[PDB]
């Protein structure tokens, strides 16, 4: 009936459940118009597409679970290739679509924030965080934005690897490009904008990023995850214990090893920094997947805050960092150095141009 | 504040029929069973006070409409335009979610399996569609290049990788959707394990990418989405100074003797599942679980020695792709990948080196 | 050696033309005769449905000389090259993805509001297709500092911010950024900054608000007027460029504002507010203007003082022209509604 | 009153099975993979005068099978034009309709001209967006019979940092031209062949385009295209005659030898002497320096011919390097660079306008051995 059709239009918000197009407006010529169709998953005729002689059309005809709002072209397609769009497939997509709309309508407003994606090109594969997945994880926490945000992609390493020019580009990406793009947004978000930031880039560059947004109010760190993408793996998980080994007595450069994503072999630290006094922060079971929720990041921040103070009093010389940590925790490491820790930190990193030996990269200081 | 019919239909639709202040579904009377009295169940109020369009018309239930202080002309006394727009933006994001499924189909096989079990694009497209992944052009169907007289050497494998990445980087240029994102990659492989690990090496694991797994019975559809991942049991390597060898007994139990045969003095560590099997990839979480368990142990093994880890794997094709994609960080430990030679009595031989020399 | 389904696919994918000589094979329908698909053309494997070609009877006689149903030479390269050409043409409509941009001063936004609907229908007529809501901007009013360098730099940042956030929305067949369809209605200096913001090195199409035709082009067939240049007088006074395009600027009002000005001038025979007859008029104004600015820029290193009576679209293009790496100093003057419409300096472009 | 099947089959054919308004392919469903016709034959003028765009003076019986009145549309583009007759008037649609059919016919009747690698090189040193559309290059290529196996290479230089176009910037440029570009051309190798033709269009730093040309002039089968402020990638005028290129020779002396190119604009001699005191200026120009002067590729050939021998001459006149001050379009900067690949083995110091130093010419790249 006309009432059920109006309900199909309402609960779908007038978009095609299969492609997402807005069926309430014509953006080419600018006229509000209803150009959608209410499609039947199960046909009245059991000889039609997805027709089953063992089906009660007396009930499903008005069941909002048998009725999808589809643009004209998607309806043509599901009805002309029933083998390719079986009932089970379409009913699944149908309920999932309605759920996301309900969840969006019932999410309490949490405020505004600037989406910020920072990604490098130093991997030997594509490295691309989808903007949509960051905006979706923000929206699940009530956060919205006026624009799709800032997305900074570092220049790729040249023929000499990650050389001086490369690390200069990184500095210009963090300290100049990001600043300019944030300044261009002042008139819109104001002078107290929250930063919804996710990063997947060189560890030293994420630390530098963190230090340059560390004095920013309302910093929400998100995380790219190999299984869950921008979704938090498990909101109910407990942070691990961040085990700490203080460094041994003596002179020699003080090295801070962080074994969070993996166990950093001591033999690689002393190879690069002979005579190193190794202090180590680790978790019981190092793992790439350990960033289960933001409380894990806060817990890492809390544990590191205390150890950096201890180490900064155990030496007058720079602290040499050898880190195997997730990206989100590299940002947070850097954020601790913005005003709370003014000691000098020299960041070593794996060097593909040197058989995976650690070599010095950026220096982070006051 | 009064409005016309078309105006209310637009406000109800663009709000999904919920109160923008408390999120209550104002289609309640419909779900109960009573006829819908759209007019009495909700007050459509402008979002902003009077200050000298349907985008600034809100939908409020009567409760919230009575709590909002209004002036005599029906406008809100305080400015609700910020929450109104936020609420609309959250609905748009959800309603546009289907276009976040733009995807590239990728089928990679060996010249052999393209003659044996040639996977058709249609099998992948329907499995993709089922999960909301929507191709927009012909899929990429690739066959690994047969080796010339130089063989499968470093240059050969570098040309495979180069060839696979060229092919998809051109399709990843085809940005689209609401925000201009690159499409997702939907990939399935069927080739020898080393060649599959090179597929993972080419694609990585730092993008929106969904692996699929060929299965004769289900084709590229998941056998059982509800199945829980199996436990991945680990036997630590023995003490000694011999070459370190990681054995993966996932599809089957690799005879220890076959490993010692190909690698004299091999200290064997082994990840395995309680009941190895060819059909253990019941869904995608199985693949993720394998990655997590594997990397936890590779962390332990790489720290044991600077010398190469020798890999002897009886693992499903999908897991061989993920294994290759795992080892695409900047950090690289030397891995020497062994494969059974079907032309010489299934003896393990060294096919592929990964990482430093 | 083909079934009706295959012939239909080959006929559609090729647009009914012979893949070797390009003669139209739908001629029967065109003249008025019944369409005999299988008599006017032959389908043939390209090498000795994606690998079948459509050939006219003649070309078939020249390829299949042994009438064995296959060619004597591998024609796969020409066949596939042919289908690509067809595909690029058939998908050209998606090359029109576009962003509506309406930029007005707060004054014109109230007295002469341009509706998005007017721009969109002008765009659609030319094959430009918006996919989301249009951008509608109003120039922010200054503060007590007035229109200092900071004000104009902030106008530019806010315009570029919104502009670049929508140029991220790539799409179509090749992931191209969408085209910018922009119309402006504001004071001349503020329109020059809109031009400084958008540039002229991207797929961008200016539209023009016309007092009579609104955002539609008065006469797509109109030829552009000749642009007339009076070189400046010899001397050592400040250099001025008067643009009398929509009206004659009185030389006395230039010198009153710029004592001792050596006035060069660009104009048209019949200055008129309605002269923006089509987009070719805007292009022709740029070409003439740049040819003379090159002359004027080579005269002196000192700035060029600009007094312009020009349509709004020509003010944007003026601004867009001056976005190369090279930058001569220009001091743009505009009539102050407070000071009896006296030309005042309002905007500086380029070096101090 | 109802279009017949013969005419519907004609509409499908003359449109190659795509929507004349959005370009979607209406012969296949790429999501599930099944070939299918899902396009509709839409009528611009309806049989009923009350229909969308209905006219009373319209002889319906004499246009139901008139392909000039029938478009192939996707189901959604059909709902829209019939639900907003005012926003899709008869003349708008009719024009879009005939233009579509014309592009199809020009394609179908273009003689093949072999393959080429599409190549776009653009910088980010302007204060505005700078983006050459990929489709416009491919359409320019197709117009000359050239097709490609992929959409080609598109190289966007790193933007200048906070210090302007400093040493880091030009190192990035060199890396983009000499390393990244070579890398991408290698990976394509095998899809095109040993020595394929290049369809190259550039819009980047004048010194970078010269370096680009030098790196590819040794390559054979270079087809240069040009971005034009009015015509985009379409050649402004294929019939226009090349301009007269005017060469003023340098005076004998000891000053440094400067080559001034006044083509897009007149380079002031003050700015050359400011940066290079006592320069000996040899200038190549045209009667009316203009940004729009790249009317066709013959203009580019004529600029090449006008300096191919001049550079040899100038090289003998001085042992020191030749100092270049060029106001030229982006396509001639690529051509200038190609001339220097090996034909002219000599050091060339390329000066360019420095936004940091108040538009003064300052040295940037060095080109030669
Ligand atoms: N296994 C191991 N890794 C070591 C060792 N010494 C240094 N490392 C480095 O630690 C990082 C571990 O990877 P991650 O995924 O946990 O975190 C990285 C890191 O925050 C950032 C940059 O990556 P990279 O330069 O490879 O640093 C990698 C390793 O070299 O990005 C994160 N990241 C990279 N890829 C992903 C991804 N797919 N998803 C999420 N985050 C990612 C050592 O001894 N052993
Ligand atoms: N039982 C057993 N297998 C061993 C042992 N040592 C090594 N192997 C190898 O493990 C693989 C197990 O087969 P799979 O189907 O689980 O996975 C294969 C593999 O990922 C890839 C190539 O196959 P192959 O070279 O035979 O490697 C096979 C075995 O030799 O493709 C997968 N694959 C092959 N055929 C199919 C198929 N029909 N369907 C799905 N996946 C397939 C050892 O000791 N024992
Ligand atoms: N007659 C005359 N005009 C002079 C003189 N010195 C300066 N001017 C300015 O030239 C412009 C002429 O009007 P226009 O419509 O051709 O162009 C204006 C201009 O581009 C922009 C802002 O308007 P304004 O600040 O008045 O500049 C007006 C004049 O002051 O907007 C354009 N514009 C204004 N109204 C409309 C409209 N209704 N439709 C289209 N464009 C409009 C001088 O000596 N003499
Ligand atoms: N007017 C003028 N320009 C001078 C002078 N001395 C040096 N120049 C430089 O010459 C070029 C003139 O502009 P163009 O468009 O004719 O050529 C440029 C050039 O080939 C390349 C990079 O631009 P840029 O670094 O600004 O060089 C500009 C100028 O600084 O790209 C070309 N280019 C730039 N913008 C476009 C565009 N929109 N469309 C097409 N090509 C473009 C001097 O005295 N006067
Ligand atoms: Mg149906
Ligand atoms: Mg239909
Ligand atoms: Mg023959
Ligand atoms: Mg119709
Ligand atoms: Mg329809
Ligand atoms: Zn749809
Ligand atoms: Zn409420
Ligand atoms: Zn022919
Ligand atoms: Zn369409």
């Amino acid at each position: 009936n006309d009432e059920t059709k109006r309900i199909v239009w309402t609960q779908t918000a007038g978009h095609c459940e299969l492609c997402g197009t807005d069926l309430t407006f014509d953006y080419r010529a600018g006229k509000p118009m209803k150009w959608g169709e209410v499609a039947h998953i199960l046909p009245a005729s059991p000889k039609g597409p997805r027709g089953r002689a063992d089906h009660d059309a007396e009930a499903h005809t008005n069941d909002t679970a048998n009725l999808m709002l589809l643009c004209p072209g998607c309806h043509d397609k599901i009805d002309r290739d029933a083998d390719g769009y079986p009932e089970n497939d379409l009913s699944g997509l149908h309920q999932a679509y309605l759920e996301r709309i309900r969840l969006a309508a019932t999410t309490p407003d949490g405020g505004r924030a600037i989406p910020l994606i920072v990604q490098s090109q130093h991997f030997q594969t594509i490295n691309d965080i989808p903007v949509r997945d960051l905006l979706t994880a923000m929206s699940a926490e009530g956060l919205t934005a006026f624009d799709q945000g800032i997305k900074i992609a570092f220049a790729a390493p040249g023929p000499r690897g990650r050389d001086t020019t490369y690390w200069q580009n990184v500095k210009d990406s963090v300290q100049y490009e990001l600043e300019q793009q944030l300044k261009r947004r002042g008139g819109t978000y104001g002078d107290s904008p929250a930063l919804a930031v996710v990063g997947l880039a060189d560890i030293p560059a994420l630390m530098m990023l963190g230090q340059s947004i560390g004095d920013r109010s309302k910093r929400l760190i998100f995380s790219f995850h190999r299984e869950h993408l921008l979704r938090w793996p498990d909101q109910s998980a407990e942070p691990p214990s961040f085990l700490f080994t203080p460094p041994p007595n003596g002179d020699g450069p003080l090295a801070l090893v962080l074994s969070i994503s993996a166990q950093v072999p001591v033999r690689d630290v002393t190879d690069a920094l002979p005579g190193a006094r190794i202090a180590e922060l680790s978790i019981p079971e190092p793992s790439y997947a350990m960033v289960q929720n933001r409380r894990v990041i806060h817990a890492f921040r809390d544990a590191l805050q205390i150890r950096l103070s201890q180490l900064e009093a155990l030496t007058p010389d720079p602290i040499h960092v050898f880190a195997a940590i997730p990206a989100a925790l590299a940002i947070e490491f850097g954020a601790l150095l913005t005003t709370q820790h003014q000691h000098t930190y020299l960041i070593f990193d794996r060097d593909k141009e040197n058989q995976d030996r650690f070599t010095q990269t950026l220096q982070l200081g006051p």
